[PDB]
């Protein structure tokens, strides 16, 4: 497999597992298009992807993430990942909250 | 059955039943004691808790609670709930953590 650690500016046909740290806040292009930067990694380390639109909306932390053709490149300083056009960014795992009763457990 | 819209300063032998929305922050005093103060609430609405030391320490977001013989008063300038001697705090309801596989759900679909 190819790991975080071993990518690099210019770095391509990118097939990469990774699980997503943070989502950035999203900011707006010249021409209206949402870009959010998103903090991912494995565990020799995290990069940077920036995601477009509403993509953008279907990504949270603790979401496993399959990237598929993607591509590095250095944007403002950062290295950044990409999802190439004839790539893909696939979910194959989640974190999800469960409720469950507790039988008084006093704190004291 | 008690709701927090219904608490004012001095109310003493507070019931109530709470979910926890932030595990808030602490406050350290020299003698080594510690104090977080969480912000709590009902449907009615919301209001702080201050706990001491170890009780409030496995409070998580989500958690649902029932303090008996709590008081009311004013911390900050805010209204704040305290636990009363005699008085307890009970976690009854909680969220937790699991995984879940997902059968490869591409972003661009």
């Amino acid at each position: 497999e190819t790991f975080v650690k071993d990518i690099k500016p210019g770095l391509k046909n990118l097939n990469l597992i990774f699980i997503v740290l943070e989502t950035g806040r999203v900011t707006k292009t010249k021409d209206g298009h949402e870009v959010r930067t998103c903090k991912v990694a494995d565990k020799t380390g995290s990069i940077n992807i920036s995601v477009w639109d509403d993509v953008g909306n279907l990504i949270q932390p603790g979401d496993i993430i399959r990237l598929t053709k993607g591509y590095a490149s250095v944007f403002k300083g950062c290295l950044t990942l990409y999802t190439g056009r004839g790539g893909d960014l696939q979910k194959i795992g989640e974190f999800c909250m469960v409720y469950s009763e507790v039988p008084n457990f006093s704190h004291h």
